[PDB]
């Protein structure tokens, strides 16, 4: 067997710590640090808990590993931006895998994988396609913010890159910050965009061309001498520019004691909804730029299959329009397009180099921890809530959903990536014209303008959606057929878009069975599926997490493992 532990996360200015374990090219385990620590975004940390879980899941120690792989060329970043890489592999391993958690007889081989290559590997090798065009777009790797590459014959060959100062990721983040939604919530900006109108998609900053874009607002070779990426340089340029060209100045954050909460809370001076037009315009600019890049690399490679990864790959709206594009026949974007995925991608790049073949991801992201009935019952008993073990859990949950109840659903291995996919989900009626406001305003406490997304049987997705293909990850939007756009109001957006999950019996028998039962009740085997967490907080992982959230929020029922708890 070849066993490779991929890692992301480092104590110095880092985010999205995660760990993935490949055994013979198959994913044995994969988790995000934030889900285990309950600290959102897994900032500034080696993936200690995620990696400990991976080893425990596979019954392994560090001594059983053929290699440890890290998803950045860290040594090169230290040499370039911080005056040298001070660590021996052994010292680096003591940081990535502290010995108090990871005892070891000796050091496994340590590999650093260039950041965009790791992103690329997480898309290509797990796609089930043997070749295609690679588009990597994020905030910034070691230097570049975009990579165009060719994936073929098991190799990934870089064709071109874009310098960090021209980052589409930084741009989008800075606009997000500017609106008051926050740089850490670009997904909110994506949601806001449909409520607004675009007049000038250049923002007087971008020039567009058939191969991508230009930003004469910033010297493309600008480098921050005081930091190790161009985040701060771009932030200043964008904030100055936006305040100059947009009718509203930056939205400011307000911190004030709230006597009803008994604590200082953070709010915004203006309602971010006010900036909806800027959101629409920023979204259109992003799409325009990426369409160019995508057309370019597809043409240069002679491929019609497109692989996308990097954080900008989380832009499901952009992905859905790329899919629709005349230059694209097939598209694969992994659930872990952000830095969450470079642990997996580093592991894959190394496993391939070591002679393994990588299995397709397979329409599932369920690789985190799962809990047996006994473990769940122990968390249940801890709380002293009454509960049942229904003879047919799936039927009862479907009936609860049909009646307009919101149901927590914590089953099997936790999802990796930012979307709940029927493992750690909050479920509600797709057919209810009030469910959307109820979950936003009452349950998860979100902005009224934020849309929800549906799960549905793959077997009916052709009838429901304007595109007939697998959508296993909720990472692409598409249009709902007019025949259903009115039947499924809670899971449709301002522009008749939806961000669906298609479910196969193979991928998730239980969820599949629940949806089937639901279809017998409401006509369509479709439900609202939002992630099981208070708005803002990390998706719940453990039975105790789920119970804490079930009890803090006005959720009607919780199906956790084989048990059902009702308020
Ligand atoms: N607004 C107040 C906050 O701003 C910053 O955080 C912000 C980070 O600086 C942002 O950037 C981080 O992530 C980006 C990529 O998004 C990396 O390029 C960069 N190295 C890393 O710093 C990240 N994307 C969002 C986060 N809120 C500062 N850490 C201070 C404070 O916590
Ligand atoms: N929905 C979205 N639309 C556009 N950009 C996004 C979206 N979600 C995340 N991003 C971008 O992803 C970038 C971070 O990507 P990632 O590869 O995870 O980190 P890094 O750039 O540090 O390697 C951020 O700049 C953020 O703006
Ligand atoms: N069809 C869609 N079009 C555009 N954006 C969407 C669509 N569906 C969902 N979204 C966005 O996805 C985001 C998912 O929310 P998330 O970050 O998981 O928050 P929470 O913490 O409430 O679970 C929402 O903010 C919403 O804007
Ligand atoms: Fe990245
Ligand atoms: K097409
Ligand atoms: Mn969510």
């Amino acid at each position: 067997h070849m066993r490779v532990l991929g890692l992301n996360g480092w104590p110095r200015d880092f985010h999205d710590a995660s760990a993935a374990l490949l055994v013979d090219g198959r994913i044995a385990a994969f988790a995000e640090e934030e889900r285990l620590t309950r600290k959102k975004h897994g900032y500034n940390t080696a993936p200690v808990q995620a990696a400990a879980f991976c080893l425990a899941q596979a019954g392994l120690t560090v001594d059983d590993l053929d290699a440890v792989a890290f998803g950045w060329d860290l040594p090169a970043m230290y040499r370039e931006r911080l005056g040298g890489w001070p660590h021996s592999d052994s010292e680096a391993l003591d940081i990535l895998l502290p010995r108090d958690v990871f005892p070891r007889r000796t050091d496994p081989p340590l590999h650093f994988v260039q950041h965009h290559l790791a992103h690329a590997a997480s898309a290509y090798y797990f796609s089930g396609e043997d070749r295609g065009a690679v588009l990597i777009v994020d905030g910034q790797g070691e230097e570049e913010c975009v990579t165009l590459a060719h994936a073929e014959g098991g190799k990934i060959t870089v064709l071109d890159t874009v310098p960090g100062a021209w980052s589409l990721g930084f741009f989008y983040e800075h606009v997000s910050e500017y609106t008051g939604l926050g740089g850490d919530n670009p997904g909110k900006l994506m949601g806001l965009a449909a409520h607004g109108t675009t007049v000038d998609e250049t923002l007087s900053a971008f020039a567009f061309d058939s191969d991508g874009y230009r930003l004469n607002l910033i010297d493309p070779q600008a480098r921050d001498p005081e930091d190790w990426d161009e985040y701060s340089v771009t932030e200043r340029a964008w904030f100055a520019h936006l305040e100059r060209i947009y009718r509203l100045p930056p939205n400011e954050f307000v911190r004030r004691y709230d006597p009803a909460k008994g604590r200082v809370v953070r709010d915004t001076r203006r309602d971010p909804y006010e900036y909806r037009d800027l959101a629409a315009t920023a979204q259109a600019a992003l799409e325009r730029a990426v369409f160019g890049l995508a057309d370019s690399v597809l043409a240069r490679t002679g491929e019609r299959t497109l692989f996308v990864a990097g954080g900008v790959g989380l832009n499901a709206t952009m992905n859905g329009k790329l899919l629709t594009r005349s230059t694209v026949d097939k598209m694969f974007v992994p659930p872990v397009a952000s830095d969450i995925g470079v642990s997996l991608g580093a592991a894959a790049a190394v496993a391939v180099e070591l002679g393994d073949r990588i299995a397709p991801m397979g329409d599932t992201a369920a690789w985190g921890p799962e809990f047996s009935p006994d473990q769940v019952r122990a968390a249940l008993d801890r709380t002293g809530l009454a509960y049942r073990e229904p003879a047919n859990l799936e039927r009862e949950v479907a009936a609860l959903i049909a009646s307009g109840k919101v149901v927590g659903w914590a089953q099997g291995r936790g999802e990796v990536g930012p979307r709940a996919l029927g493992q750690r989900s909050l479920l509600g009626s797709a057919h209810s014209p009030t469910m959307r406001d109820h979950i936003n305003l009452r349950v998860k406490d979100r902005e009224w303008w934020r849309p929800f997304a549906p799960s549905m049987l793959r077997s009916v997705s052709d009838q429901v959606l304007e595109v007939d293909a697998d959508f296993p990850y909720m990472i692409m939007t598409t249009k709902v057929r007019a025949a259903y756009a009115e039947r499924l109001p809670s899971v449709v957006h301002e522009d008749w878009s939806t961000r669906p999950q298609t479910v196969t019996e193979a991928s998730n028998p239980r969820y599949h069975r629940m949806l089937t039962e639901l279809g017998d009740l409401v006509g369509d085997p479709v439900c609202l599926n939002t992630s099981f967490n208070d708005r803002g907080e990390p998706i719940v992982s453990s039975p105790a997490d789920a119970l804490l959230t079930f009890s803090r929020l006005p959720i009607d029922a919780l199906a956790v493992g084989p048990y059902l708890v009702t308020k």
